[PDB]
């Protein structure tokens, strides 16, 4: 620390990593770049990637969200007990990326046309969560071992916007129902989620969802 | 240990953890799956997320190729000396994904009227990598600190790569045309880089490159 996330006035790819900070007891700053701004240059030529998050922790610079999250993941300790269960927080995140991929390509690029293919598949892309969570404690705990990790953020947060997409996604799948309603209900988590700073942006920034 | 890769009859997004285990003197099984075979449906309804490739380690099975290189590259010690660099090879893995990702869309989706376009944004998506290798000592080591990473092999996976598909693109970039030399030329590597098992693989399923 000081931690700081510098991205575009939505919940998008800061959104997990954002609950994650919030969740651990962890102070950061917001710094906001509009569509004008970015459209400028300056701070996209000045970027790794000419992407956003950008998140500074001290004196370190970061892009890439997943990074980001793996970052925090290492730092504060939400990585699993060993490197057994380091391989299974991956192999989860990495999972959600895939889906979150497809979910910001419908949303970007082809929502209308795509809307429908989208949501007939989406039982399918969620099952495999709902069968990990099936072999971890019946499901009672955390998506891998008996801590929370970077990647149950990840997921939290990839439910939380296709119950959004699809109301009722989560219906047929019990596990992952009580899983959203039991780590929504973690008194800091629910506090961040209840608060203005989350509720009052945009899941995304072209007025989809 | 034992390992076993479960992938199609390419080199596609095996190679980097073919390379990976091969310079780290490790061996490992090719298990092949044809089009034909993964059309039935058995092992596609198997695989977590539907998709190969498929990594045994000893009891420890694993989907997600950037998992499979993180688990190798925490269990081999190839993951940066400190919590910061580890942080900073991440940042190059996953920038590594994001031009895989464009790559592999380009060859599967839209190589004949997407090439053209691609090839002349391919210097802007490049400079990165330069830019990194010469923040770390002139970029006379590798991508992060003074050891190799996963992220190198995966790195020097996409250099390879794109030199087929666009002849002499690294030709503007000295340290990352140097580093692929470099990197190719340490013994192991090298001598799987010649190997049938990696010759005789084409880098794409469906003929492109
Ligand atoms: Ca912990
Ligand atoms: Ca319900
Ligand atoms: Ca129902
Ligand atoms: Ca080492
Ligand atoms: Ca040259
Ligand atoms: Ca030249």
């Amino acid at each position: 620390p000081p931690y700081t996330v510098v991205y575009f006035p939505v919940r998008g790819r800061c959104a997990a990593l954002r609950m994650l900070l919030a969740d651990q007891g962890q102070s950061w700053k917001e710094e906001v770049v509009t569509v004008e701004t970015w459209q400028e240059g300056s701070l996209k030529a000045s970027s790794l990637y000419g992407q956003l998050p950008k998140f500074q922790d001290g004196d370190l610079t970061l892009y890439q969200s997943n990074t980001i999250l793996r970052h925090l993941g290492r730092t504060l300790g939400l990585y699993g007990k060993d490197q057994q269960e380091a391989a299974l927080v991956d192999m989860v995140n990495d999972g959600v990326e895939d889906l979150r991929c497809k979910y910001i390509s419908l949303i970007v690029t082809n929502y209308e046309a795509g809307k429908d293919d989208y949501v007939k598949a989406l039982p399918g892309q969620l099952k495999p969560f709902e069968t990990l969570l099936s072999q971890n404690q019946g499901g009672k705990t955390f998506i891998v071992g008996d801590q929370i990790s970077f990647a149950d953020y990840n997921l939290l947060d990839l439910l939380l916007i296709h119950e959004v997409l699809a109301p009722g996604c989560l219906d047929a799948f019990p596990l992952l129902s009580a899983y959203v309603g039991r780590l929504s209900a973690r008194p800091k988590l629910k506090a961040f989620l209840a608060s203005p700073e989350y509720v009052n942006l945009p899941i995304n920034g072209n007025g989809k969802q």
